[PDB]
């Protein structure tokens, strides 16, 4: 099986190791990026795993050390991919490289040409998994570039800041976010900020996430006018499979314009 350390890095994988292998992902559904240490049982399972796909250090913390012990050519380490970083947003880059629809292509054809140098009787299915997933996602990227185009002007805050990458393709206009590293609670100050920035800068949205309760982005919202969403950057509701990466980018997009459609 081909293994994933974070949900959209698998759904990457499974467009391309489809009908090849499995694809596993380690982070739990619920998990945070930021915040996790890996299971007992996962020491085997990435030993055992045919190719380990991942972000890099500067994000997943939890992977460096038993990434390292495996061969380089059981291993995509995308942040570090020749192809991607002159892809890198801003000495620190922005790492939820998942969102990028460009890096995620450059990942696709580094877990392409490791899978068919492992497996050169899987060839032909590779081959054609990459153009698929080329496909879908040029269909997705037409969708979303139209769902999201009437959105550009509306001003919101997100909670943390993973989205960076995927609001600039689409051409969204955010504020700001409320912390950088979502386990580190804003300060009563920073709430402030972003209660005066939602008032006098007319925003139309505040987004919660999923992984942590939305107490602190209600708060900030009490009184004013502001509606409130939930953005997903991990793609918990979708199941991994050839077309999950399409389906994600489409989910996130929605949960956008579900908020910010109107008034
Ligand atoms: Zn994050
Ligand atoms: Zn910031």
């Amino acid at each position: 099986a081909v293994v994933a350390s974070l949900k959209p890095v698998g759904f990457i994988a499974s467009a391309i190791a489809d009908g090849v292998t499995e694809t596993e992902v380690l982070l739990p559904d619920g998990a945070s990026e930021h915040d996790y240490s890996l299971r007992p049982s996962d020491v085997k399972r990435l030993q055992n795993a045919d190719l380990v796909v991942w972000v890099g250090p500067e994000m997943e913390a939890f992977m460096q050390k038993p990434v390292s012990k495996l061969p380089g050519a059981k291993q995509v380490t995308i942040a570090q991919l020749e192809d991607v970083k002159p892809l890198l947003m801003k000495g620190d880059f922005n790492m939820h490289l998942w969102l990028s629809p460009e890096i995620a292509r450059a990942t696709a054809v580094a877990i392409h040409g490791k899978l068919v140098e492992l497996m050169p009787q899987s060839r032909a299915k590779l081959d054609a998994n990459l153009k698929d997933f080329e496909a879908q996602l040029a269909s997705t990227e037409t969708q979303v570039g139209n769902e999201l185009a009437p959105l550009k002007g509306k001003g919101y805050f997100v909670f943390h800041d993973a989205y960076g990458y995927f609001e600039k393709q689409f051409g969204l206009t955010p504020l700001g976010h409320f912390t950088v590293n979502p386990e580190i609670q804003p300060g009563a100050q920073r709430l402030h900020e972003i209660r005066t920035q939602l008032v006098e800068q007319k925003a139309t949205c505040v987004f919660a996430e999923p992984q942590f309760r939305p107490a602190v982005v209600e708060s900030v919202a009490r009184g004013t006018s502001v509606r409130m969403g939930t953005l997903d950057p991990l793609g918990t509701n979708i199941k991994l499979g050839k077309t999950s990466y399409s389906e994600f980018l489409s989910q996130l997009a929605n949960q956008y314009a579900s908020c910010l459609k109107g008034d």
